[PDB]
């Protein structure tokens, strides 16, 4: 059976099992059933399923290579697909609170859920937090018996806590850290002292690269009892590596993909964030081109984000970017060979990520 | 060591626990760090701790009649206080999520987190999922080698589900069921149908009881290894009896308690609120207040609010409060007498609990 085709089946169990709980435990009426399907659907579908289809292919590598009866192989694979569903469903949790945080109008080219008519935001936050909920109903229901579970919750609310740490370090990203205070309304820093390459890579390494790599790799090598076979210091040094790419595509993707093709209108620039872009800009300015970006970013301003995104253009990041990513191929290729000693089935599979992520729509 | 001292001990250990940890494995900064303690302690303390306290009283109970080195005693009170603070900061999460919700003011006096200058809602629902994200950090350090872990963090996340499923029932409790669709802009009920003791009892049941009694009282018998030890369709019973109570006193005050004692001032009434005041009124109105009632509720304007508040103070709901207190006090001695046929010590501490919350300032 193709992967896909099985992680989408069990989707519509998952679906099932949960709104069926709610049922049969919860109370739950057919008309808050519907919303909640509904609900389910607009913030968990829709995407590439990279995260969760990353698990499904880390347990079909071993399965390739390992003695199991078929009817193990089937239990393994369906494991690999609830874990999976795990991941899209914390994804869709941030997504759906980082949306109502940031006032975001769109995401995946269809209004972001807050925005739909009959959610708003005061039901929309509870939604994300069922997101989240849903997560764990799904692991103690289909997990009890299995001897990973313990590891594997105890990973999965990790990664949980580094995503949250790293929003925190997202959000305040534009802001003088000095400054930092409850009490006092924060004002936009006006130095960019912090827009560095080591603060840059702090953030990305807990808002993305944790969730987006090292769960899914880790929760493949889990429900396949493989973590022993592998180097774990090698699989965290490969996730943050890739992750940190990806999300400089993303970045790139913000400023100059067109929204129609993004699926949204980017804004990182009015938002002051610590981009790639900016602190690659900043790391080859001179006084002239700081004192113009100085004078233009962070603000909604569309012709103050026009002198921004010219200067961007202007400097030639492109050749940076570059740069960047022959570095990267080359530490990643590195990691893969450092992989190969213990096991060469796992560090296929991480060869198949980095190919995909390499790959993905520029 | 009286329980009210070790408790606020605790808090300023798992208080230093976690901030140390953000600074050893998540490359925490101490500005960050100095937020985030403030943040916890805004939003976590405060209050009576009610539902903490339970945990360790519950505790000690078995602790009077049973047999343990002192070593033991200690670690069992010193698990007692962090599951305490697990649902303190359960709750705390709920609280800071909700008040931005519901676009609230003040709570316990002082504006709602959200509020606070330097902090912004794109800040506080994520301080909020940190908040949540605690209780798991907490618990995995403290009770990794405990048998009670397992029970303890499935009996945790179904509490934490209960809640969100909870919210969901109170927030759209003033919509038609039938109507409810998120492509659809949802209008208040103009019969008010759904406003029934049960639709009522289904919204406080799962908002309000599971996390503020049930959680309190079987994380106090797990971590005393007493729970087999009970009848637990009996803690249910009596939890979901004590916490409809607590419930029904919170939503009369919101309409009738000085906001100088209540600390904020309610608006169930501008809110369009399910509750009991409504659905008492409801219950005993004639056709000529229910005209009034249906021409007046769920409208910020504040002569609206006046003509609900005299048709209750009219329809003197004061003395359907006491005969509802009269009912819960002959169902809660009855719970408490079955509990004694195999609990003795557990009924005692159930006992003292409903005194508390009959007791709770009015
Ligand atoms: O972008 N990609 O191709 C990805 C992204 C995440 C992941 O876990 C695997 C592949
Ligand atoms: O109000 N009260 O007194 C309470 C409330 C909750 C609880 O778990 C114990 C006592
Ligand atoms: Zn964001
Ligand atoms: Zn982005
Ligand atoms: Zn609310
Ligand atoms: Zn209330």
């Amino acid at each position: 059976m193709a992967s896909m085709e099985r992680f989408l089946s069990v989707y519509d169990e998952v679906q099932a099992f949960l709104l069926d709980q709610l049922q049969s435990k919860y109370e739950i009426d057919p008309n808050r059933a519907r919303y909640l399907r509904i609900m389910m659907d607009t913030t968990c579908l829709g995407g590439k399923y990279f995260r969760g289809m990353t698990v499904v292919n880390v347990a079909e590598g071993f399965l390739a290579v390992t003695q199991h009866d078929e009817a193990t192989k089937e239990r393994i694979l369906h494991d690999a697909c609830v874990g999976g569903w795990m991941i899209e469903f914390l994804q869709a949790h941030y997504l759906v609170e980082d949306d109502i945080m940031d006032g975001s109008v769109m995401r995946r080219g269809k209004p972001c859920w807050y925005r739909f008519p009959g959610v708003t935001t005061q039901c929309a936050i509870n939604d994300g937090i069922i997101l989240k909920s849903w997560t764990q109903i799904m692991a103690w229901h289909y997990f009890a018996d299995r001897p990973f579970l313990k590891d594997l919750l105890c990973l999965f609310q990790k990664v949980d806590y580094a995503t949250a740490v790293g929003q925190m370090y997202d959000v305040t990203s534009m802001c003088d850290s000095n400054k930092l205070d409850p009490e006092v309304a924060q004002p936009m820093t006006t130095d960019f002292a912090e827009f560095t390459p080591a603060i840059y890579k702090r953030i990305v390494k807990y808002k993305t690269t944790f969730y987006t790599y090292l769960l899914p790799l880790v929760m493949g090598l889990l429900v396949s009892e493989a973590a022993a076979s592998v180097e774990m210091n090698l699989v965290e040094r490969v996730a943050h590596l890739i992750g940190e790419y990806f999300q400089v595509q993303d970045d790139v993707m913000d400023c100059f993909t067109p929204p129609e093709q993004l699926g949204k209108v980017g804004t990182d620039i009015e938002d002051a964030k610590c981009s790639w872009l900016a602190v690659t800009f900043l790391g080859k300015a001179n006084a002239a081109q700081v004192a113009e970006f100085k004078a233009n970013y962070g603000e909604k301003d569309p012709a103050k984000v026009a002198v921004v995104k010219r200067l961007y253009s202007k400097a030639n990041l492109q050749a940076d970017f570059a740069a960047y990513e022959a570095e990267v191929v080359r530490e990643v290729e590195s990691l893969i060979e450092q992989l190969k000693v213990k096991s060469p089935t796992f560090a296929e599979s991480v060869a198949v990520v980095w190919e995909k992520t390499h790959k993905r729509k520029k």
